[PDB]
């Protein structure tokens, strides 16, 4: 069984507690805890005591005679109640309000493309909403070749991402792959 354990445990009043347990062979042990994003100057306190192990269970009695329990399972050391139950906390999945910029990762879009007079628009199938499309020479040529002979928007499937343009700042769709026009059908036709 190993004798040094590290990990960062949860802090109710800080970024998290940096824990480290050291089980010396002379039967004693020394634990260290450091607060990250600490509110106090004593942002780090350490303890020691003696330790006794059974099968996996492991009991630590500090210099005060206080007790704590652990169950070693591989490289894992679990904190438990004296009853042998693992102590644990409930975690959530909430998105914190922040201010970042439009992702650049390309995503796939299916919409009715329309180009005319140096302006490109894409009426997105899914949202039925219509964004402006950054100018792309090739894409525009392609659109023309597909639409045959008419002022008809051709369905288009392309990878792209939103970005700030300005005023031909305004949200604009910017392509990350060449087109793929389907002149015959429209959105309705999965």
């Amino acid at each position: 069984m190993p004798q040094s354990w590290r990990g960062v445990l949860p802090c109710a009043d800080c970024e998290g507690i940096e824990t480290s347990l050291f089980l010396e062979k002379d039967g004693t042990w020394v634990m260290n805890e450091r607060y990250l994003g600490a509110r106090e100057e004593p942002s780090s306190f350490a303890s020691y005591g003696t330790w006794a192990r059974t099968a996996d269970k492991l009991v630590l009695t500090d210099s005060k005679g206080e007790k704590s329990y652990y169950r070693a399972k591989g490289d894992a050391l679990e904190m438990l109640d004296r009853e042998g139950n693992p102590i644990e906390s409930q975690f959530n999945y909430t998105l914190e309000a922040a201010q970042s910029s439009l992702p650049m990762t390309p995503m796939t879009l299916r919409g009715m493309y329309f180009y005319m007079a140096d302006a490109a628009t894409f009426t997105d199938c899914a949202t039925g909403k219509r964004f402006m499309v950054a100018n792309n020479a090739e894409l525009e040529r392609s659109y023309l070749a597909a639409r045959g002979h008419s002022e008809k928007p051709v369905l288009l499937s392309v990878e792209g991402h939103f970005t700030l343009e300005g005023n031909p700042p305004t949200k604009v769709l910017a392509p990350d792959t060449a087109g793929k026009f389907y002149p015959n059908q429209d959105c309705s036709s999965l």
